[PDB]
């Protein structure tokens, strides 16, 4: 007999990798730790702002299965490789057309993407190799979005068939799923113990997916805020 | 989008609509789905936890002066609802009626209680008797069964009872696309009178709230 659920006090975040983390919340009554995980776990998909490349133009190349001579991989692994790279536009805009150029002896990493429009997450990561007598060129779109956008519907909007369109994979947030184990609390059985578990694409750290989904979570709710 | 206007309208004193948009399409219910059931387990009402009636020991017996006997007066009691008067949160109850007497909701209100459906029949009284009793009122969320309270009384002067409660009847929700398409999220609340659709809503708000602040500690 209470007029109120006692009010969970145990928070923790145990960092897994940088792309992953455990988040425990407890100790909530029976039904109580449900009744938040469910939504939490929903805002963590539509709370972050994606990027991704959406279209590539390789000077020299005609489609992604090509080859290029004075690279050491072949189109098709360059462009696994550029997939890799979690860019960023720079400022408010929700596309940039970004031209790349390269020349000489060169190993190519996502610290040298960074430019005016964008930026690469990911810097360390690896796209390519070039030898001495070879310049890569090559021209990127960048775009805001959210959820999944096949080739084909990127190809429609680009409207220029020297773009090889890619698969675009905006989420943040990959995977965010929850368990809601049993624990004690003065001795009695009836409370839960919320475990989430969020694994991101690196954009953003799996701690900051879930600050922008509890910060969204509270905008929603302050629209009550007059009586 | 996100929610920037809401509308409370009172249908009755028992039932209210509540409107909240903008949403983008198909995120309203995670403010929906989670107030919806705070509405059925947060809210806060009152039943009778227990009652001792004079001249009696048992559920099943029977009472000389009374036309129902132990057990129908509680499956009566049953549909009463209370209304405990200020901020407490118990109060232990005594009534006494005599003479020929049909007794309904209107008859048990004190200075510590009142029950809100008025017209409900409780028992009837016939002449040169008298019916004695001792009701514990509590306020509280969700249903306790007369099993949990018998062990917690510890007493045998009095019959445990299950007590729901919920004061909460139904709440519902509604998600309506509006055609820059937005969709609007409508929660429809009706309650027994012991607190209003209103007074229902802000406990279910309010518990929201206290549930959410432990995952504050992330910053
Ligand atoms: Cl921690
Ligand atoms: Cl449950
Ligand atoms: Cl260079
Ligand atoms: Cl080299
Ligand atoms: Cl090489
Ligand atoms: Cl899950
Ligand atoms: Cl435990
Ligand atoms: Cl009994
Ligand atoms: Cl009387
Ligand atoms: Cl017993
Ligand atoms: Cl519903
Ligand atoms: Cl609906
Ligand atoms: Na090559």
């Amino acid at each position: 007999i209470t007029t109120s659920a006692y009010t969970p006090t145990e928070f923790t975040i145990e960092n897994i990798s940088d792309t992953v983390a455990k988040i425990s919340a407890w100790p909530f009554e029976i039904g109580y730790g449900i009744t938040l995980a469910h939504p939490l776990r929903r805002l963590l998909y539509t709370s972050t702002i994606g990027y991704a490349p959406t279209a590539i133009h390789i000077d020299g190349v005609a489609h992604e299965f090509d080859s290029m001579r004075g690279m050491l991989e072949d189109v098709a692994l360059f462009i696994i490789n550029l997939k890799k790279l979690r860019f960023k536009i720079k400022g408010d805009s929700n596309k940039e057309i970004v031209e790349f150029s390269f020349k000489g002896s060169k190993e190519i990493y996502g610290k040298d993407l960074n430019n005016d429009q964008v930026e690469v997450v990911n810097k360390d990561a690896y796209l390519a190799t070039i030898n001495e007598d070879a310049e890569l060129k090559f021209t990127l779109i960048v775009e805001k979005g959210i959820g999944y956008v096949p080739s084909e519907e990127i190809k429609e909007l680009i409207n220029d068939p020297k773009f090889i369109a890619l698969d675009a994979f905006f989420t943040p947030v990959r995977e965010a799923t929850y368990d809601i184990e049993k624990v004690l609390f003065e001795d009695n059985p009836d409370y839960e113990k919320v475990v989430l578990t969020v694994t991101t694409d690196g954009q953003i750290t799996p701690n900051e997916a879930f600050q922008n989904a509890l910060e969204a979570m509270y905008k929603q709710l302050s629209v009550f805020d007059k009586i």
